[PDB]
């Protein structure tokens, strides 16, 4: 029924929605009622609520013009929004009158906003933090700018054929997008290839090719502050001159579809997730967003109340007290030498000063430690592509490695293991040496992660500067993550503790005085119980599914990888499904056992893994004599709005990273506030919310990051797994034999003569620990009132992991900033 | 001062105006005034104009969906558009309520225009045709509908650089186009390529590439009688899934940077005037209308009051009587295969009866004679692109080379010059045999070019079916080309004789009885001083100039051709430069001669036609003794919103084609009824225009269409001219010492080369009658007062140029249809 704090259903604003709504649909849209679809519904309801957005948004950026701001400029190249409408409304506590409004023109609001197509311009993790950042500096009244590329075409759309995934393209342009505003009024060029001339007084970067970054601007409302503020996203447009002008005497009409060439910059997102490829066209997408948004930042300083100010030079010693910029992860680094090559080479500026200045506006986020997604660029691509950068980036080394060399005299590995440079055959650059020597501050997403950066991967740069390096644990946005998906469970609290924990979700300690209180166990198994009942059904209507809603959800949904050991899970379902056929008619708790996610095209592995999945459903599932009892089903195309309709309906999250690979994780956090149970390593974030909750309310299994490391200096010999455990030995034959795979037996051989021979992430060593944890979890889903009382812990202790937390220390610590929870005045106008 | 029948600037509507029109400054623009540029305020403008177009739009549409009228497609590949701006206010008379309501906002309307960019979807004459009958069909409430491509890149931008023409790219969509309306919503696909099967029953297009049409449609304003038809402009997109899907496994991401080939169709209009270029691109272009709009046409047919009516089959034996569909040129000529594929392989029709429907459907307009401009198609491109067309291609050839050797026994000449397919070493199908062949009408564009097609290029056609052909002489809109382009002539008109000849330009014979009045003739004579001295200082203002507005303004204005002589025009200017050198204190009436046009690329000589006139500016403009007396000008980026400011400042018109090569002419029309004095030749519509102002109120000189053909028989000998005529003569010299090029004296050898050995217009044998007639243009511009009375007496015999005429012909002759001129009864909705 609903009806929460979706707001008010004011009488007088939903007569004023509504007429809006008919206007849109006969102004914008040229539509009449009787040949408007669905889908012009949404888009006359999405123009509608973005009318409430524009006098804020004009007002937001007016005021800081006025009132100038240090302004927080965060460079990614990935922004993972996904749906804007119904977080609009949240946001502007809209979503009682809209629905309201639509109900009295008689149309279903949930049902218009699944028209509503993902922004999906990010990957998995990295992106979605950059996404949750925005709306959490939006909501602590920061004057902050997300920046990054408008791809016509995001992540791919995975289809599942015959077991397999099949790429399809992300074409989430075509219908419009209504909350973008084209600015072509304030484009700018970029720079490629070309040459240096150093004359007379300095360096020159000529003869370049030019494409121009053309801009466009999404509003991010802040949670019911009258804040918004812009996400300024650049497109590649060929410049109308050389594209013909010149001797490209070719063809008028070849030179014309040549533009083409250029505007491929901006098409498409790379499909990969934690693995680095060295290619020019990423390398040409990263160069793109810093050069346009460097012009951009230095335009607002220059002319930012300092346009008034004259008398000596434009003082760019204070460009650190005006600017910050984020750097999230080194796909952005290029901003340093950028940064160098304007203020030396254009406004001339002295070397060391300019500097100085550099360090002091830049910061660098590390999101992984993994070896293979770390960015070496090969210098052939960077001095053809970037002649005057590499000039740049070689000055750089060769003044770190003197500040090297004075603080440790003679030790000459340190030299060679500090530099920027990996002289090898085929000499790279090394983009995270290049941003931990250019940033004043370098974090971690979680302690852990920070700690082993400190003494593992930088830990020479940390001894050399132990002053630059800082943690920041993740957080999710309790807007889209809790009262955006889960409304019930924002109700029943809200009920209690009122509202305020939604900016404010340390709050959710006061739950902690309901644990023992029966009303609330009965309200929190009974959302659980009806988001369970609500995802059940989706699948049957639109995949033809029938799960039982009355088993455990046990969900593992994140991107396909090794490290993240979908395998493992793989591995327990298997185990379960033949305890079952030797012992039939032993109870057993029943579960739905649901993976999903992402493989990047290409990584063979992570395709084969998906297809092993599938596999195990395909036996499972139709095995007469498991029943209701174990169904293992793949959830295709997992992107966010899926995982705001998955996550709500969780009872067991799954979280088994081998310790010391997950660097935080934010899906984790998701589950945890949502009401799941977390059964998961010593890993991540994992490590902090199991000491949020107390370790006794998770399920913590496995090594830990010491016992990795115990076990590689002996050598990890799986061959010692298979042969104690014969539980697993089976598991190994089944699939070697063709057990999963009659018509092609030898399908699976593959992963496991990797499981065999060469896991880097240690499958087997895990096992026993986690079938003996998992036997832990169904011991207690048995007992309903207890797995709720474990729920509530973990819900009442959720407050450290929202995005609220982590941007009110980066603004204090990192952008010298300080967060407001006041709302801006912010109405509009009125005139007769 | 203006302030003409502009309409009325109502008190309401203008407080109404200006309200709307802050409001998209604010709800649409996202800017506020103390931000927003001209372009800001040109775009709150055209947002505003444009909200009173579509209840009109959308009532029109929902009107003839109810009373179903027989609908009329006109088939171009050129709509030559310009601004929409203007003439939607003129055609909705908002035009002084909204320079009322934007002089009090503060803003110049009239600055606003010129910030729209010009569609320049066409290349000259054949589409400005298609987009003046546009306008007229609106006008005459006929359900009419303008198919197309949206291109993204229409006619390029010329630049003269070292007298040189630049071509650049027409960027037209960089800042959007408030005008269409994108309905990806009716997307339909096209295919190309594949292979037929012949299977049991019958043949099947199999294994083709599927492209994407998505439709964008813009209004089309009748003159103030709230009609508002559509013009459907088709974009080309990939599909989502075999650009990826298949083993086209050669990278996911270039995969997706691929989908640019399949974009590629409407990227760019072809940039040739009158000529074919056998390119597969303009193939795809071609058969990318045709198919989309045969299916749209369909559609409508089938679901429209049959979408009731059953009960035998879809009987298309009434698709003739509610479908018209004009071909315009050749260009749609696949539209006859493409009727009998779908008929005969999709509807299972049999061929007889499907033929009788395509030809009772179709209609075929020629618009040139000249041979390098016909549309022979290579058949090994026709089969590999569309292998079923070319099937049906040569089973019509067979059906009716059997009904011509049926009715001329034995004349086996004939059957191979009437044949669609030209047997040659490179066969090749000639596509105006086949529009002829599949259309029940052919018509010309002037009565001299429908005689001559019926006399020698179609005259085995013609005594094979007399009844097929016809002529349709050309027309111009009077919205655009009188009242829109000169609201000073058309204040001073309707002062006299009303307002009701826009609608009805016959009218202007009533300024008859005014050739002899006083008042008049001032005012006739004050308009045309305006008008000379506003383009002066758009000259001096946009492109710094220095014209004296006292001389005879002597215009050509019209795409670069050998056949229109330019070069003619440019032996006349130094005729008259040589006689001021060597008489020079001799008067001589003042004249700035101004020549612009655009030459396709790869038209070599079009060319140095252009580097010959800029050559004669360089030496006339830069001699002391001539002065004032004679300026050469080349008038730079000629495109329809500059022929709206050239022609109302023009005294003299220049139409000298060749006789019997320009089918017809409009800017021969647009020169008439805006108050110049044609010179010119027997040609196109000049002939028709001579016999309505009476041949003495013009001035005819140069060979007729006999005497070219009796100098053809005998030879035609340049050298005998050469060696008659002493300033000819001379002027030769001049041009091959390199008196118009001193440092590069040779240069303009290949002109030289042409004139005096391969000249195929005949420049030399009408350069004395030419000379000769201009001398009796000056003569009578030194009397003022009678140079005004023979302009009001062309002015007053203009009625016959409107395209109110032409269309209300095609109408009753071809279409089958009857005009109207009332007032759809459009106001729109209400309530509270
Ligand atoms: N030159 C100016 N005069 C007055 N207001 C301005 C000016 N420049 C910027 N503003 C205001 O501040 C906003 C900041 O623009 P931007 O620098 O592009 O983020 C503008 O949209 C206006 O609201
Ligand atoms: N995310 C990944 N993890 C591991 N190996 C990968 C990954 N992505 C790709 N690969 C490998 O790297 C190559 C380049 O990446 P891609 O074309 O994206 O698969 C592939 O051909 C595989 O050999
Ligand atoms: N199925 C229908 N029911 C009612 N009105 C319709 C229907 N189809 C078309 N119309 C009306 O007629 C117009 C004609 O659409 P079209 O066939 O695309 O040119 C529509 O925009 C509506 O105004
Ligand atoms: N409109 C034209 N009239 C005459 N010759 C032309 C014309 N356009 C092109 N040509 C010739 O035809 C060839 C193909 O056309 P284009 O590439 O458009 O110049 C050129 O290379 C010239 O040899
Ligand atoms: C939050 C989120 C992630 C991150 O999940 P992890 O478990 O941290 O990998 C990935 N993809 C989607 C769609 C998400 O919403
Ligand atoms: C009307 C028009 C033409 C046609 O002029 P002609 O003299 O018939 O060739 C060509 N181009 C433009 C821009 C026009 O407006």
């Amino acid at each position: 029924k609903q009806i929460s704090v979706r707001g008010l259903a004011g009488v007088e604003n939903v007569t004023e929605l509504k007429k809006n709504f008919n206007r849109h649909l006969h102004f914008t849209l040229v539509k009449d009622r009787n040949v408007a679809t669905p889908r012009d519904y949404y888009f006359a309801l999405a123009h509608t609520v973005r009318d409430h957005l524009v006098g804020r948004w004009i007002r937001t950026q007016q005021h800081y013009y006025e009132k100038d701001p240090k302004r927080i400029y965060y460079l990614s190249l990935e922004f993972y929004m996904g749906r804007t409408l119904q977080n609009t409304m949240v946001n502007l506590a809209l979503e009682n009158a809209c629905d309201e409004a639509t109900y009295q023109l008689g149309l279903d609001m949930e049902e218009l906003e699944e028209i509503e197509e993902d922004a999906g311009l990010g990957n998995g993790g990295l992106g979605r933090l950059a996404a949750c950042f925005l709306d959490s500096m939006a909501t602590l009244g920061l004057a902050a700018y997300g920046y990054g590329i408008r791809y016509e075409f995001g992540i791919f759309n995975q289809k599942i054929c015959g077991g397999w995934q099949m790429e399809e393209a992300d074409d989430w342009l075509r219908y419009g997008n209504p909350w973008e505003k084209a600015r072509p009024e304030f484009t700018l060029p970029v720079h490629f290839y070309g040459r240096v001339e150093h004359t007379s007084q300095g360096a020159k970067w000529v003869d370049t090719q030019v494409v121009l970054a053309m801009p466009y601007d999404t509003p991010v409302p802040g949670y019911r502050n009258n804040v918004v503020n812009t996400m300024r996203l650049w497109s590649a447009k060929a410049p109308n001159d050389f594209n013909l002008k010149d001797f490209n005497v070719g063809g008028y009409i070849q030179a014309v579809l040549d533009r083409n060439l250029a505007e491929n910059i901006s098409r498409v997102l790379y499909p990969n997730d934690n693995f680095f490829e060295g290619k020019e066209l990423r390398l040409k997408q990263e160069y793109f967003v810093v050069a346009a948004t460097l012009q951009d930042i230095i335009r607002r300083f220059k002319s930012s109340k300092f346009g008034c100010r004259d008398p000596v030079r434009t003082n760019f010693d204070a460009f650190p007290d005006k600017v910050a910029i984020q750097l999230n992860d080194t796909h952005p680094s290029l901003a340093i030498p950028e940064l160098m090559r304007v203020l030396v080479d254009l406004e001339r500026l002295d070397w060391d000063k300019a500097w100085e200045v550099t360090v002091k506006t830049c910061a660098y986020t590390n999101h992984t430690v993994i070896p293979e997604a770390l960015e070496r660029w090969p210098v052939h691509l960077l001095e053809t592509l970037l002649p005057r950068h590499l000039q740049i980036i070689y000055e750089i080394n060769q003044r770190f490695l003197n500040r090297v060399a004075a603080a440790f005299p003679g030790d000459v590995d340190r030299l060679r293991r500090m530099s920027l440079v990996e002289e090898g055959a085929v000499k790279r650059i090394n983009m995270a040496h290049l941003c931990i020597a250019g940033s004043h501050a370098v974090n971690g997403v979680a302690r852990i992660h920070s700690e082993i950066l400190k003494k593992t991967i930088f830990k020479d740069f940390y001894e050399l500067e132990p002053h630059k390096f800082q943690n920041k644990t993740n957080g999710i946005t309790p807007r889209r993550w809790l009262v955006l998906c889960n409304p019930g469970l924002a109700e029943i609290i809200a009920e209690r503790i009122g509202e305020e924990y939604i900016s404010d979700l340390d709050q959710l300690r006061k739950l902690l005085s309901y644990v023992d209180d029966e009303a609330f166990i009965r309200d929190v198994a009974k959302v659980k119980q009806e988001n369970k009942l609500k995802f059940a059904a989706y699948l049957e209507r639109e995949y033809k599914v029938h799960i039982n809603p009355n088993s455990l959800f046990d969900v593992q949904v994140k991107r396909i990888h090794e490290y993240k050991r979908q395998l493992l899970n793989c591995l327990h379902v298997i185990t379960l499904y033949n305890r079952i056929k030797k012992e039939p008619n032993k109870f057993v708790v029943p579960r739905t056992v649901m993976i999903g996610g992402k493989a990047a095209p290409g990584y063979h592995m992570a395709k084969m893994i998906i297809k092993l999945i599938t596999a195990i459903g395909d036996v499972v599932n139709h095995d007469p004599v498991v029943g209701d009892r174990l169904r293992v089903i793949f959830l295709e195309n997992y992107r966010v709005s899926l995982a705001e309709k998955v996550i709500p309906a969780a009872d067991l999250s799954e979280q088994i990273s081998t310790a010391g690979t997950e660097a935080s994780g934010t899906g984790n956090m998701k589950f945890m506030l949502n009401g799941a149970l977390t059964i998961g390593t010593m890993d991540g974030a994992n490590v902090e919310m199991a000491e949020e909750a107390g370790e006794e309310n998770f399920f913590i299994f496995g090594m830990r990051v010491e016992d990795v490391d115990r076990l590689d200096q002996r050598g990890y010999n799986a061959q010692e797994y298979y042969d104690r455990i014969p539980e697993l030995r089976q598991i190994i034959e089944q699939l070697s034999s063709g057990f999963f795979s009659p018509k092609q037996p030898d399908l699976f051989k593959d992963i496991v003569n990797m499981l065999m021979h060469h896991d880097r992430f240690k499958v087997f060593a895990d096992y026993e620990e986690y079938v003996k944890c998992q036997e832990r979890v169904s011991a207690l889903y048995k007992n309903p009132r207890e797995w709720t009382r474990m729920v509530i812990r973990n819900i009442a202790t959720s407050g450290k992991f929202s995005s609220d937390r982590t941007i009110a220390q980066y603004a204090r610590e990192i952008w010298g900033v300080e967060p407001s929870r006041q709302r801006l005045p912010a109405p509009d106008e009125k005139i007769p």
